[PDB]
């Protein structure tokens, strides 16, 4: 039985930045010489015989290697040990995902667990929901090395809108006696959208006249989510209120639309979608008309007979004016027909046209009135 030396414990695993003693002893009877080498720190000290005893406290380093040392019969007697350290995956972060995702193209997903040792105890692991995405251990990494870092990209689909995508980091220290250290980091719920380049399909007429109900129609496809989708349907500058429904991934925005006159001769439509971080918009231009229906009067309403009169129309100086198939002469105005009243005129009709173009289409509206004759 030679002399020997020896320090408790051998291997000893502690969390980062916490503390353990060291006795360090001896079977040397009366040793000249005694004490222990390390690098980190004292708190308090308890010796005597044989062996001694120290508090190292804050261990901040990986790993480390005490040597407690004695010498007794001018020979040296020194014992070696291992230390090591760990740290919690207290702090996980995930990367905030963009705040709308196109359908259909790739995003990053990124968990960091920064601080957190040793490195090859930890497995990361992405989440969706109850759901694991991927699992990725890093066993075979440097024990001296710590912090963790897993990255993966998924394709954004129809069902990821408003899901949740966490991270969970475990740490297991169950194979040195320790225990399993897991913690999730917070969930971040994603929204998704698919907005087609399609123009919305707006269903307008060409000419709209004042006082007329004329229903119009602004409508597109491809639309998700179609309930987030906000519209905007009017006449030139004056808001409206389109019923809006959705039929399927489209929504369908009906209403009728009046005219007032007010201004002017001619506007444009406007309807315009905005979803998300983008939008369309379709403007369909539509001229407006007021049609002044030309007069049917008299100079006079009795007359007698034999004595001659003289007939107007005006049809506002707009439509060439013909009353009674005649092409007065002269335009611009409701020009007269000259005519001495006879028993055979007793109650005739004056047909009276007025045709008027706008936008390069013809309008006309026809009637008649009569005359009595004494
Ligand atoms: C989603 O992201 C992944 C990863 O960035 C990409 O998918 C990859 O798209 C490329 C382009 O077609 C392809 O990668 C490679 O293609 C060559 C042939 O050109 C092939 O020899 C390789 O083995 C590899 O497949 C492939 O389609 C695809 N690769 C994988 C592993 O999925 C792309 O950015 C997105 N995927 C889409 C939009 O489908
Ligand atoms: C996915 O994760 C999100 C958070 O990132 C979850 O949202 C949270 O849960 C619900 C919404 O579904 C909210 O519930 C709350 O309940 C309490 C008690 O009833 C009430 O006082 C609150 O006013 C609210 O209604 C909660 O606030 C919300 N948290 C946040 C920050 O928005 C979502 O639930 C997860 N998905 C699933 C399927 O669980
Ligand atoms: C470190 O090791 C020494 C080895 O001697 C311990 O001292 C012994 O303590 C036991 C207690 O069960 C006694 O029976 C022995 O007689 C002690 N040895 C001697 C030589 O007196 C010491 O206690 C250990 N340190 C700690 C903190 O336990
Ligand atoms: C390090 O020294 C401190 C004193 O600065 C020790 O603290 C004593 O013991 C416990 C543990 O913190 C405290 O509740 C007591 O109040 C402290 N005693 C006195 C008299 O102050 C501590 O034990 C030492 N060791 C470690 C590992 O911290
Ligand atoms: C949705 O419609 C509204 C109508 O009020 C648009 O508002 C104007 O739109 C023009 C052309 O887009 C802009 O130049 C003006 O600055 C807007 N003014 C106001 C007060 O809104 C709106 O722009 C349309 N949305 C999109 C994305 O075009
Ligand atoms: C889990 O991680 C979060 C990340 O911020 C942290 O705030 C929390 O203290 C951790 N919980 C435990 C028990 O480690
Ligand atoms: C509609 O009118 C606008 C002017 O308001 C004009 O720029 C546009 O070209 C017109 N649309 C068509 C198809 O001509
Ligand atoms: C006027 O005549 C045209 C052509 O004969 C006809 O289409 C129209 O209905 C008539 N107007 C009325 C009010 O009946």
């Amino acid at each position: 039985e030679p002399f020997w030396a020896d320090l408790q414990p051998r291997v000893a695993f502690v969390e980062r930045g916490g503390s353990l003693w060291l006795n360090c002893s001896t079977n040397c009877p009366r040793p000249e010489r005694g004490g222990l080498e390390t690098s980190l720190r004292r708190n308090g000290t308890q010796r005597g015989l044989r062996w001694l005893a120290r508090q190292l406290v804050d261990i901040r380093e990986p790993e480390t290697q005490p040597v407690c040392f004695f010498r007794c019969a001018r020979r040296t007697l020194q014992a070696r040990g291992l230390i090591r350290t760990f740290q919690r995956p207290d702090r996980v972060e995930l990367m905030p995902l963009p705040p709308w995702q196109p359908v259909g193209e790739n995003f990053t997903l990124s968990c960091r667990v920064p601080g957190a040792g040793p490195r090859a105890s930890l497995t990361l692991t992405l989440l969706r929901g109850a759901q694991e995405l991927i699992r990725r251990s890093f066993a075979g990494e440097p024990p001296r090395a710590r912090g963790a870092v897993l990255t993966a990209t998924v394709l954004a689909r129809r069902e990821d809108h408003g899901a949740n995508f966490s991270c969970r980091a475990e740490l297991d220290l169950r194979p040195h006696g320790l225990g399993l250290f897991e913690n999730s980091s917070a969930p971040r719920e994603l929204r998704t959208f698919s907005l087609s380049p399609d123009a919305p399909r707006l269903a307008a007429p060409r000419l709209l006249e004042v006082g007329s109900e004329r229903p119009v129609s602004c409508t597109l496809d491809g639309l998700f989510p179609a309930s987030e989708a906000r519209v905007y349907l009017a006449l030139g500058d004056q808001n409206l209120s389109p019923d809006v429904t959705l039929e399927g991934d489209a929504f369908v925005a009906t209403a009728t639309a009046t005219a007032s006159a007010e201004q002017e001769g001619a506007r444009q439509l406007v309807c315009n979608v905005t979803l998300g971080g983008e939008n369309r918009e379709t403007r369909e231009n539509v001229t407006i008309y007021s049609f002044p229906a030309p007069l049917l009067t008299l100079s006079e309403p009795s007359v007698s007979e034999g004595q001659m009169v003289t007939v107007t129309c005006a049809a506002g100086a707009q439509a060439l004016v013909t009353l009674e198939g005649v092409p007065a002469a002269v335009p611009g105005q409701p020009a007269q027909l000259q005519l001495n009243a006879t028993e055979n005129d007793d109650r005739r009709s004056f047909f009276c046209d007025a045709t008027l173009d706008v936008d390069g289409e013809t309008l006309i509206k026809n009637r008649s009135a009569e005359l009595r004759v004494l």
